[PDB]
């Protein structure tokens, strides 16, 4: 029933920005993730995530080596997602799925993640 | 656990005037940021905010483009933060959100609030 619908992945130089979008549909819940992961080599890294609890406040996070770089933020009316990449660095090359799931210990751990996107291709020169 | 509940938003014209509110609770802890950003389509803009000390004493930041036309207030007794609108603008228009976080290096650096409310709407005719 859920589908996440990602575009925006890009080629760029090294300094340059992309933005990432994630087209939420179906039955969600209201309450859960929703996170953004790289995947490089198997090897797979949290990069920033939403927690959007039932009283609709949400939370953000970051991994540390994007802090200050990535801007996550969703519009909940258009149920989107985006992520904002600047400061493009090579070491920020691959394949970004977005991942949602009603429950997980952190934020960052894709074990306890249900629901996954088919990815776009992030490549820094 | 913090819950950022607005509301007070509206549909005015050109002139008119709409009062925002932002009711808090959970831990936020006794120091940092509240801030009410602007959302049109995503692009967020700050619009105002508070900063309060350990201390207790706070500090009020505002955005060029209000200044002279908005007030921010809270009332730290009912854990209220206020928006006065005053002489509204089209430009005005957007969804507001009201945001909190213990650090950030600018009041406006969206990229750096950790608690986002669900916004209010306010359109200027
Ligand atoms: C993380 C969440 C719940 C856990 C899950 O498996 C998938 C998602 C992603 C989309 C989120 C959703 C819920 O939070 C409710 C949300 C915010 C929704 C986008 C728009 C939404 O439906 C609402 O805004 C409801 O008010
Ligand atoms: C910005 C702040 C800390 C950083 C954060 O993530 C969320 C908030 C918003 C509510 C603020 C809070 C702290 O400043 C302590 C405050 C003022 C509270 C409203 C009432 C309050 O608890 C007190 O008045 C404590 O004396």
């Amino acid at each position: 029933q859920v589908q996440l619908q990602e575009s925006g992945g890009g080629s760029v130089q090294a300094g340059g920005s992309l933005r990432l979008s994630c087209v939420v549909s179906g039955n969600t819940g209201s309450t859960g993730y929703w996170a953004w992961f790289r995947q490089g080599p198997t090897e797979r890294e949290g990069v920033a995530a939403t927690y959007t609890a039932g009283s609709g406040t949400s939370m953000t996070y970051y991994a540390d080596s994007v802090k200050g770089r990535f801007t996550i933020s969703q519009d909940n009316a258009k149920k989107t997602l985006y992520l904002q990449m600047n400061s493009l660095k090579p070491e920020d090359t691959g394949m970004y799925r977005c991942a949602s799931t009603r429950f997980a210990g952190r934020w960052y751990r894709d074990s306890e993640y249900r629901a996954w996107g088919q990815g776009t291709q992030v490549t820094v020169s």
